[PDB]
């Protein structure tokens, strides 16, 4: 009788199959239009980074590794400019990738964007921001306030489904959902960035609707938005997510 919304683009049929095997009612509410479309401008962005920046802001371990490799593949010196820049890491995986390159961050967040706000220096010039497929509106605004132009470094781009986002928000706020499964952090971000009433959505996901997260990255995205995940799965199996949700219900 639990009504479980799924925000993923893939495995929609497996989810429905698992729902009808575990006695849940499945609901499909995708929030992305596209997934991982290459960004043609990326090599140009990396060439601009090589011209020097005042600040560098890392979000992921894999994104830092891929960025540093791209600079080398392109015949660029990124190490020199990045050594001169003030460097931040949103979380431990980005920090560690930087450390491994001999470029350990000056400031490290707690895995959320908001944790970097008190750590941003007032400055000038350019803030290069290593991205994972979408804008970071909170940080972009904060950086513009602090006197920086943002240089995005983004090898691919995910796009939101704005109407799908509004439909999912409505279903939550109309009491039509009991739990909400996010399989990726960008689904959480897209939902809250595209919502009419993120405060109400946050309230709903802390009380009447149980947020389910695949991975600590997805869980951190919920935390960014002030939501306490009901259950966080650390496998890549949907069956594990739903079975762990069941065990968490038994326990509460």
């Amino acid at each position: 009788t639990m009504r479980i919304a799924y925000a993923g683009l893939r495995r929609k049929e497996e989810f429905k199959a698992l729902a009808e095997k575990l006695g849940f009612t499945p609901l499909l509410f995708p929030v992305q239009a596209t997934e991982k479309v290459p960004v043609p401008e990326y090599r140009d962005q990396v060439r601009e980074l090589a011209q020097g920046v005042d600040l560098f802001l890392a979000t992921t371990g894999v994104g830092v590794r891929d960025l540093l490799e791209a600079g080398k593949a392109l015949g660029l010196d990124l190490e020199g400019p990045l050594a001169k820049a003030f460097r931040l890491a949103r979380g431990a995986k980005a920090a560690r990738a930087l450390k491994e390159a001999g470029l350990p961050p000056h400031a490290v967040g707690d895995g959320t964007s908001k944790s970097l706000l008190p750590l941003l220096p007032q400055g000038r010039g350019v803030a290069a921001l290593q991205l994972y497929g979408k804008p970071l509106p909170l940080l972009e605004n904060a950086l513009a306030e602090r006197g920086y132009r943002v240089l995005p470094l983004m090898p691919y781009r995910h796009l939101p489904d704005p109407e799908g986002i509004l439909r999912l928000e409505e279903a939550v706020l109309r009491g039509e959902v009991d739990a909400l499964a996010f399989v990726a952090a960008i689904q959480v971000e897209f939902l809250f960035e595209g919502a009419k009433d993120p405060k109400a959505l946050r309230e709903a996901l802390n009380t009447r609707v149980k947020a389910l997260a695949v991975g600590r990255v997805t869980a951190d995205a919920l935390r960014e938005w002030g939501v306490k995940p009901f259950y966080v799965d650390e496998t890549e199996r949907l069956g594990s997510l739903l079975q762990g949700f069941k065990r968490a219900l038994q326990k509460e």
